């Protein structure tokens, strides 16, 4: 139940409070405020007029690396019944203690009984079948082509590829039961979900602004939709806009029908940098199982030697660049965070840490945890599935990380 | 100190536990579990293995309009000594209980004194001279025209212009003189800053990690090394990257020389389609107190009709597309906050709340605040300085939006 020093100098400089004003306030010793930079963080929220919880200190500071045993990964099975059946059994990674824990589930659904669907989640996930045997994919009530199909595993002899991958979409319900007489695992992999922060707060927005948003958000939100909300925002017409940034109407509305050609793209810059805003993001993205099922075959294709590695790619999203998945047959930095499971071999994961060189020996099962630029390495023979989410350093953080002069003269300054 | 049904939820679907096995765990009635979707939240939090400030719901729920008298602005004065004299006077303008209050200060330095430099802040903030008089303006320790320039005050006939106005960059030292005898006030208004979720989690890094995310953040960040790390995080070299991805090397090393060139944007945008990645991100922004600085005329120049009011622009920046302010001469709907504050007339702010109309007369001084979405409008004569700040919906925001299915739906399933 810490204080984290950085919060604290940012709500006295909002307050705008010396230490010493924040300490007579608080009513605390002033040695103990400069050396702070649980009954100081009561007083000291209370005279910055803050919750005690925005004051507080992340639980885990100075994490590199998180493991677990296969034994450990083992003793967590929990069994789970839905529709009067053994279901699944879920069994969890690592994980940093309070995090979301990636998840290995025993599929149990006989072929003969359809898989009762759940109520779906917000985060996107990578699903990828371990084996040995075939399962369905479930992702409607009425069964189709389109709502079940079969998540193949690997029956052949480069077993490092372990089956076929998808992403679960947001929100929709799914379930999975096998497709014959053979069992089977599954990795389910959950990033972060990037809209949470919004939602979190539009929850709490009055009915009415929550309506207002729902509709500026309907329908298709094209480069036209967002300008016309940046302008309304700087009290601008598309008129006074295009005056203001030396464009001719018509080439604005030109721009607007196709942004990513580099016409428009000149147009919209043009009008950011007269505006004050960043172009970037009135540009297109792709529109929106089909799209990112990824086969066995597939994942042979994609095969490439990566350092002392060869991977293979897992399903992705250009729609979600925060979540990642690849399979690894055995140094590694990444910037984000890492989950590893070890599928075959004794494996040992090397790491840099406070203590120094650090090292853990998995078998499979086994697992993994990487902070975000926790340098490592494996050794030895050889099979890894490498999963990565994290906001932190997430595609946002690398949009505003641009926008900023001296990223990491700022960066040094904060801590 | 109530439960976030939603926050709620998302525990319990991460740790895959039914609403009876919640309860179970927790030990608390399984009705009261399901209606919350001070007793429960410690038991929860233990259950859901969180800390109970990751189940809190906002203090704030439902606000539209929050709004400050002058008489109550005037109230809020605190005198400031700095340099063994009377620096400044703060005042603070209508803002959410805790939530961070734009500041209206007298600057008070006089002419023949250099004024002492504070030590800077991480977030940027419109200034604006509110006059009458002139004032000078410092942003380094030795006297130069780079380090101090005279942000003036309006000395003409339209006065709803107040002074000059820029942006005060990120953590650099400034301060506030008198450039005569006649006095001055300004408006310093912060916006949230958007690299701050990152910094709060980079500070409880190991040491190691940060120093690795810096030197992948240190000097020039370009197409190309955002790139390289995008590829290292998916397993890939730039040559695999190509391949995969059916492009040319020649092409894909053309395409990072430039960016925004429509054959480079095509090459990304292949990429990422192919990888998984948001191409956006790579495109260049504005390379990085001179640019931002807008003058009295400057602002004349750029007046227009909006609507029911006249506008004119104060100083924006590009990298800054949250931040933003405006002169307004007297409906309003804004995707962000608004903060107002009245320079001239008995004006009235009418919004739509909860309680249906509502609407509040506010005099010069007198000030309000306005939540994201929340329908609203001015009637009187006639003049009104009007700010904006907020990460939601920011321009991040906007990013994941166009990279989501159905915001709009999201939205709704969450409340």
């Amino acid at each position: 139940m810490r204080i984290d020093p950085f919060k604290l100098a940012h709500w006295m400089n909002a307050r705008k409070y010396t230490a010493a004003q924040t300490a007579d306030l608080a009513g605390l010793p002033l040695d103990d405020l400069r050396r702070l930079l649980p009954a100081a963080a009561t007083a000291l929220a209370e005279a910055l007029s803050v919750e005690p919880s925005q004051l507080a200190a992340d639980a885990h500071r100075n994490l590199t690396v998180v493991h677990k045993s296969a034994e450990e990964m083992h003793a967590s099975r929990r069994p789970i019944q839905r529709d009067g059946i053994h279901f699944y059994n879920y069994y969890t990674l690592a994980a940093p203690e309070g995090r979301v824990a990636p998840v290995v589930l025993d599929i149990l659904c006989p072929s003969d009984r359809l898989p009762a669907l759940n109520n779906g989640h917000l985060e996107p996930a990578i699903t990828v079948n371990l084996g040995p045997g075939d399962i369905n994919g479930r992702w409607g009530e009425e069964i189709t082509p389109q709502t079940w199909r079969v998540l193949h595993a690997n029956h052949g002899g480069d077993r490092w590829i372990t089956g076929d991958s998808y992403v679960e979409p947001s929100y929709c319900p799914h379930s999975y039961s096998l497709a014959g007489d053979a069992p089977a695992r599954i990795v389910s992999y959950t990033a972060q979900s990037n809209i949470s922060p919004l939602m979190t707060e539009a929850n709490n927005w009055s009915t009415g602004a929550f309506e207002e948003a729902l509709k500026a958000l309907s329908g298709k939100v094209s480069a036209g939709s967002v300008l016309d909300l940046f302008l309304a925002r700087r009290a601008h017409t598309r008129t006074s806009a295009a005056e203001a940034a030396g464009v001719p109407p018509a080439d604005l509305e030109a721009a607007l029908r196709s942004p990513a050609s580099e016409t428009g793209l000149t147009v919209l810059r043009t009008l950011g940098r007269a505006l004050g805003f960043d172009y970037r993001v009135l540009l297109p993205a792709d529109d929106q199982v089909g799209k990112t099922w990824t086969t066995i075959e597939d994942s042979r294709r994609s095969r490439r030697t990566f350092g002392t590695y060869e991977a293979a790619s897992m399903a992705s999203a250009a729609h979600l660049p925060d979540l990642v998945g690849s399979f690894l047959r055995v140094d590694l930095i990444d910037h984000a965070e890492n989950h590893y499971v070890v599928t075959e071999g004794r494996l040992t994961l090397e790491w840099d840490g406070p203590d120094g060189p650090a090292s853990v020996e998995l078998e499979p099962d086994g697992s993994a945890w990487t902070g975000p630029f926790v340098r490592h390495r494996w050794h030895g023979t050889g099979t890894v599935l490498k999963f990565g989410s994290g906001a932190h350093l997430g595609y946002q953080d690398w949009l505003e990380l641009t926008n900023t002069f001296e990223p990491a003269a700022t960066l040094r300054r904060g801590r």
